[PDB]
Formats: C-alpha cells, sequence, structure tokens
C-alpha cells in the first residue's frame, strides 16, 4: 500500500521531524502527494506510519501516526559470503538475496576477482552495494536491513564465524546435497565464488576451515542463480518458506 522509506533514526509516536535529502528525491520521483501516508523504518526492526506533511523541491517533513507491528524476517540466520563479482552478477546476487531474506552479506576478494578495487573504488562499490540492499528492503517489505560488511580477503573471512555455525561452500568437490547435510542448529554461513570460481587451494582452505561443500540438483549452475536458489532452498528446509 504505502511507499516505504529507510530512515535510520529513532522515531517518537508523535514527533514531526524533517526527512533527509535522499528521501526527498525518493518522494518526488514517486509523486507522493501531501497528506498521504508513508512508512518509515530504521533498519533495526521498528517501523512507523507517518502522514506526509510538507514536500518541496529540496525539503520534506512528516508526522508520526503510529507504530507498525510488522516482522517479515526469516528466523533462519544466513550470512552470504560472496566473492566480488562484476556488475549485474553482483547486483542481482545482492538484490535477490535480500528479497530471499539473507541476514548479512560479507563481500570478499578471492583469487579470481576481476573487479577493480584500488583508490576510492572499494568504498564506492560498498556504498552502492549498501544502497542496493536498502532499496531491496524498501521493496520487499523488510524493516531489518542486512549489513554489507567491509570488504576482506577470502582467507581472513574463513576464520570469522564461531565454530558451532553451519559452514557451507558451493562447490562440486567433496560435496553432499544441501538437504543431506546435518540439520543446522543455529546460524548458517554460506560461501559463493565469483565468475571464475574457486581455486583448488581455496577449496582446501575452506575444507580445513570446517566448511562442507554442497550441491543443489543434478546440474551445476554457473551463474548468480546458484546462491539464490540455495538461499530459497534453505528457507524451505529451515526458514519461513516452510
Amino acid at each position: 500500500h504505502m511507499p516505504r522509506f529507510y530512515l535510520p533514526e529513532n522515531l517518537s509516536v508523535g514527533q514531526t521531524v524533517d526527512l533527509p535529502d535522499n528521501i526527498v528525491r525518493h518522494l518526488n520521483v514517486l509523486r507522493v502527494r501531501p497528506n498521504e501516508n508513508i512508512t518509515l523504518f530504521d533498519g533495526k526492526g521498528k517501523a512507523h506510519t507517518a502522514r506526509l506533511t510538507v514536500l518541496e523541491k529540496h525539503r520534506a517533513e512528516a508526522e508520526i501516526l503510529h507504530e507498525d507491528t510488522t516482522d517479515n524476517e526469516s528466523p533462519l540466520n544466513i550470512t552470504l559470503i560472496q566473492s566480488i563479482s562484476s556488475g549485474d552478477r553482483m547486483d542481482f546476487t545482492l538484490q535477490k538475496s535480500v528479497e530471499l531474506g539473507v541476514t548479512a552479506i560479507q563481500p570478499v576478494i578471492s583469487e579470481r576477482c576481476i573487479v577493480r578495487l584500488d583508490g576510492e573504488r572499494a568504498a564506492k562499490r560498498l556504498a552502492r552495494w549498501q544502497e542496493i540492499v536498502i532499496s531491496a528492503c524498501e521493496q520487499s517489505g523488510r524493516n531489518t536491513v542486512p549489513p554489507v560488511l567491509p570488504i576482506i580477503g577470502y582467507r581472513e573471512a574463513l576464520d570469522k564465524m564461531p565454530s558451532e555455525n553451519t559452514k557451507l561452500i558451493m562447490s562440486i568437490n567433496r560435496a553432499c546435497k544441501l538437504g543431506d547435510i546435518r540439520h543446522p542448529s543455529g546460524a548458517i554461513v554460506f560461501m559463493v565464488g565469483p565468475e571464475g570460481g574457486w581455486t583448488e587451494q581455496e577449496e582446501q582452505q575452506a575444507f580445513e576451515a570446517g566448511f562442507q561443500a554442497v550441491t543443489l540438483g543434478k546440474r551445476i549452475l554457473r551463474t548468480e542463480t546458484a546462491p539464490l536458489a540455495a538461499i530459497a532452498a534453505m528457507q524451505t528446509l529451515w526458514g519461513d518458506f516452510t
């Protein structure tokens, strides 16, 4: 119904405060007329209904009507560890994984990274990646915004999660099906490679870090579809798809 806007601020059930410059442009492009209602969520799980009071070319105000009791989150905790890939493959991975309920995203540089990251580029891509995630929350109705964590290398990211986590790498080598894995009890950490794939040594490191290699289905998918299909499969076995 009501257009949704991410506003990382604490809102009081009766306070009228002025909206940031990014929400102003967003309101104007959607042609949202004054006295219509919008949704403001802080990305931490709490949203509010607000009545649009003012809207100008470079200013916006809103009044907080009431608090939305709205939780669309999957109870399953999935961190997608994704090797940096170029353009559409990365953007679609980031956008659709948010629609499918991923809880965090750890971009990593692996051996076969072909994305330029020197200078200011790494920060600029992270910020654009963060904005794609935010937009996907606005569209899919999530009031919790999964973080896009600072870029690190593959090796450093292996030692990050606690031992008790379910640690999965998409790979055809030393694999079982995702359904045939020991029933995960807590959080899931899921590792995906770039276009060029994993190196032989990279697989060994994951195997030594306790990662279980998983396949889904009889054909190996080379595209961003494989991590997306896997997260949906995870929501069906352990998340809010079942």
